[PDB]
């Protein structure tokens, strides 16, 4: 029995996400066709011209694909499943220069090096400065009385996290943030004029300039650690560092921002959870917010060989799209998945991907950013109330909130 979906429904259609999350449609697949071929008409494949893809809606399938990276490749078609329909193939393949879109062994080398900058020590050293900034952000927003939660609360701290990790001087953080905000959102009319390719070129240039500067004058931030050769001569070239910085902007900015915005949307919809958060401040909240927000709706892989997955035959060369937004509400894994429960524990969500070679290296940095900012929101604007509905981002793989008017005070 075919799933009850509209003829031609495409789960990567940006026009859906500009309006809503296709929650009921995902649940229909989980029940009636947990692995479902998503057909795509000619020229409507968001940059991919292969007829469609396998929709992966169950968490254990998402995990199986993510563990078997030897079969399911990130390099072959990249992991973003939707661009503008007219994007040139070469602009897809230039994205192979970031570690996210690499397969082993190239990925293994880069991840090993880049792991130097995401040790628990490197991340935890940012705690106090980020905590201060979180408090300052929330204080300034509340003093404005009312405004755009996305811009006055959610946007800044993720960017300051990246700047702090990289040791970006304060004078430069303005243009770093600008470049990072021009990397995604390309398909929304409000951002139709951003040029992601131009922005990345400038970022790489700035990043390479910082790499050579930091070689001359080592410090104790991670840039020095990344570009200094270890015993085996391993280190990031200047351009490899540039592509690393580009990836941090792509992977660590709007995702965390959107977790914060939608975390607060969840709290506004579930005031008992909000009261419980304000009293207890449970850090488990961070994972339930990420599960609820699932900022990355989906990443894809490409089969390098035939592979049978939960009784479905994936063919060599076919794309499989991991719908984290569906898997994070999988009734077979989660107790009451549609209950927002900041105490959920354990919380095996795949908001940071499925466990495997590409698992989000910034997951704990993100969790700390979320906990710090929501502590500050609780400290400075505990009676925050929305004014109007959120505006969603037109994107086929990012679950974004562009704007959200809130009254930071009671009235
Ligand atoms: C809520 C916030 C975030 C979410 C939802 C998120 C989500 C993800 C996902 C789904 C992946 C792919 C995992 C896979 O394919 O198995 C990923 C990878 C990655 N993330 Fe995150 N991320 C977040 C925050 C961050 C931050 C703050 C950073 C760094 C500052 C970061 C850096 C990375 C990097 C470098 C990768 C590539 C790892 C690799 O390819 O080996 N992310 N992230």
């Amino acid at each position: 029995p075919s799933p009850n979906l509209p003829p031609g429904f495409d789960f990567t259609d940006p026009a859906i996400y500009a309006e809503r999350l296709p929650v009921a449609e995902f649940a229909e697949l989980r029940s009636a066709a947990p692995i479902w071929w998503n057909g795509q008409d000619p020229g409507k494949g968001g940059g991919f011209h292969d007829g469609g893809f396998w929709a992966i809606t169950k968490l254990n399938d998402v995990k199986e694909i993510s563990r078997h990276s030897d079969v399911f490749s990130s390099y072959e078609n990249g992991v973003i499943p939707r661009f503008k329909n007219d994007i040139a193939r070469e602009d897809i393949e230039v994205q192979r220069f970031v570690m996210l879109n690499m397969d082993a062994p190239h990925h293994t080398r880069l991840r090993k090096i880049i792991s130097r900058g995401f040790t628990p020590r490197a991340v935890g050293r940012l705690h106090d400065e980020l905590q201060e900034r979180a408090q300052k952000i929330a204080a300034e927003a509340a003093a404005a009385g009312s405004g755009d939660f996305v811009e006055q609360v959610s946007c800044e701290l993720p960017l300051q996290a990246i700047a702090g990790l990289l040791g970006v001087p304060q004078e430069d953080r303005g243009k770093l943030f600008h470049w990072s905000n021009e990397m995604t959102g390309n398909e929304d009319p409000e951002y139709a004029h951003i040029d992601p390719k131009a922005s990345s070129a400038e970022l790489i240039g700035y990043a390479m300039k910082m790499a050579e500067e930091k070689a001359k004058n080592p410090a104790d931030d991670i840039v020095t650690q990344l570009i200094q050769a270890d015993i085996d001569g391993e280190k990031l070239s200047d351009d490899e560092f540039g592509f690393f910085v580009v990836m941090l902007a792509v992977a660590g900015n709007e995702t965390t921002r959107n977790s914060i915005t939608q975390g607060m949307m969840a709290f506004a919809e579930h005031p008992d959870q909000w009261e419980l958060y304000k009293k207890v401040r449970p850090e488990t909240a961070a994972d339930e917010i990420v599960r609820w927000a699932t900022p990355v709706t989906a990443f894809q892989r490409t089969a390098l060989r035939d592979y049978e997955l939960s009784g479905v035959q994936i063919k060599k060369g076919q794309r499989v799209v991991m719908f984290y937004r569906s898997a994070n509400f999988d009734e077979e894994v989660f107790q009451d998945p549609f209950t927002f429960n900041i105490l959920r524990n354990p919380n095996p969500h795949v908001g940071f991907g499925g466990t495997g070679a590409h698992y989000c290296i910034g997951a704990n940095l993100a969790r700390m950013t979320i906990n710090l900012i929501f502590n500050a929101v609780a400290d400075h604007m505990p009676d925050l109330k929305p004014i109007s509905a959120p505006e969603r981002l037109r994107s086929g793989w990012l679950n974004g909130i562009k704007h959200w008017q809130v009254d930071y005070t009671g009235r």
